[PDB]
């Protein structure tokens, strides 16, 4: 939701488990070509920037899916960002 | 805590019992995929650098857990670094 | 079949015997270069993701072969996923 | 069952009779290749970590089989861990 | 010959005496470096897969030599595979 | 036959004189190197496990020979295992 | 109890009646395979080290049994170690 | 010579021992940086393609050196390709 | 200092322990993203070129830190370059 | 102390009684897993190299303990090395 | 000296006692991390190539040290290479 | 000489008295560490394979010494291998 837009820079600079999020979002929110494009980036911040480049076409539901995946993967990161 | 960030290079170059720390952090701070990824590195400094690559997503509590595991495993190393 | 696409994330994160599947699929579905490319990945999830990267070129028969190999190797995993 | 996941680190660090467990789990939970791979590790903790690397594919029944084998082999260890 | 390519998976999963084959193939089909590389694998299936990784460069004569070595070492395995 | 695969664990844990069986199987099923490798194990269960490590390459006839040797050596063990 | 952990090196280097202790601990603390494995060591210190290799799985009751068996076996050694 | 250009695809897909060729060509045809770049590829076809990427800057003598190295390493492959 | 700018090509082509320098410069001169970007290069010259791409933003103090790290790591290389 | 670092190669090549040192260093300087890892090496130089691989984490006190154990075990070796 | 550069391929393919050279060069030409990295290679040629990967940073004195270590370890190999 | 390379497999599979050859080659051709490494193998073929692992570093004189020792030890084996 609005969470990923409010903490965009922190999420880009601090998310470390990107492949899990990609697998969670595959098919439902991400097409195969976008999946490969994100996966082809060198570093984790680059991968997160490429993934965020697709966010303008997302509605509230897709952002909620991403937030749920983040909560399942890195609960501590989400708790820290909320605090 | 801030201890692991203060002594990052020394911890990378001097920690010798990495599997014990991985077992301590498994399931709570490290996912199974990250566990295998760290375990697949050739040398101890490589394993420590791969483990530290996941640090930016950690909060204070995860770093406290890592420091407690280090104290339990290598008390002498922690005492030397503090001194 | 559609089974490997319905449970893509679970199969990626839970398949542990990858070399047996690679041997089962060698020649018939996988070329030698793709075989080495999959075999060169560090961890099991990495190998599974690399193998799934070749899926878009597969028809129903290739996916059926993969599912049959999975049933022969890990019957319990397939039974759990179906349930 | 969930017992082996709850006491993963203790089981890795404390199980001493691994060959008996491997023989108990051979064929029905462990393939021959996995049996050889576990048997090729140098030390008991290494063998236990290699064996636990196959657990993500296991369902509840396989973990029950492992727990039953542990109870038959080292009852005292199981009672100590439960207490 | 084509026999080792037709029964590749079975040969990998069932050949148990690899050292004799390596000694038979040393010098004339296998270089010293390849010999050492095959020797370094943990398990018999791993050794056989490493050995098979060199097969793309082999001609018919090398495969005939390997088949002759297999017949000399494990005649029963070859007879079972043909049947 | 299938008997030695059905009672693998019991045969490993209960066979007493492996040297007689090794003499019976020498040359016909076991090469000299395999004979020496089995003979070099410390304990009887270790010897039986090493011997069973060669069984994947065996056909029905070799297992029948082993069962006949067992019947000649320990009739009582075979009768106990049947019931 | 904690006694065998406090005087581990002294017990390893000074215990001379090992077969009696093995008989005392047989069945209830030691399996048959472990019994045979300990009996296969060349020297008394090696046997005692092999026996101590199984202590990580033991609880307080098993160590108490070992200490009691030592007390009947070599009372002078125990009272010298306590002093 | 023209041999490597005529059989480029087969050489890429069938050459299995690349490190020997790299050592043979080091210093005379390959710089240290090119050597490291070729050595960093995951699979044998990738290494061969990376090595062939340097071909356009070679004259007849360098290609002759590569062919001589191939004859010394894989005589059977060269005879098969010529036939 | 001006030393690294005077010997840029030699340092790029001859520095072999880059990870130690990266650890020395982490946090103080290099950000986490720059650290990952440098670490993602295939070969040592590529890593050195990527690291040198950040030097236009450095003052005298950062270059002094890099030179001190080089002296600590490769004293012989610095002495050779100065000579 | 610095003695074991000044005479590292000589200590690796000349120490013959490693079991006594391992028993002396058990628990207080060496964890159980490290003890088993050192005990699994084939030869005495291999055991000493494995033991020395743990030295980067040691402080002055641990090295002093090792030197005291060496003096108690091999007085002649220490006297020769000092001279 | 220039000897190791002139006979690079032969030294890579023929040096058999690498651990002795590593111990000789430890602490003077090789850091601990490089020592571990070289020690982690599977085969002797792999270890030699990994060691030679650090050559570009060496000056004449380091190569002289390596040549002296080779003369002390394999006098016959050096004599054969010289002629 | 070339004799041990022409009959490598036969010598590996047929030499039965290895200690005498090791004692003959001690110091002059074999270092103490290599002597211990060869002596630690389980079976005679394994010991001979470990011994032949050091052959590539040998010149003609070392092979002549080994052949002379073989003639002193097993004259009948050499005479049989000649014909």
């Amino acid at each position: 939701l609005h969470f990923i837009d409010q903490h965009r820079a922190a999420l880009i600079a601090r998310v470390t488990n990107v492949e899990w999020l990609l697998d969670a979002l595959y098919g439902k929110v991400l097409t195969d070509e976008q999946y490969q494009a994100v996966r082809a980036e060198p570093t984790n911040p680059s991968k997160m920037r490429k993934l965020f480049s697709f966010t303008p076409a997302w509605n509230w539901t897709c952002k909620d899916l991403l937030l749920q995946a983040l909560r399942e993967s890195q609960s501590y990161l989400v708790e820290d960002l909320e605090r």
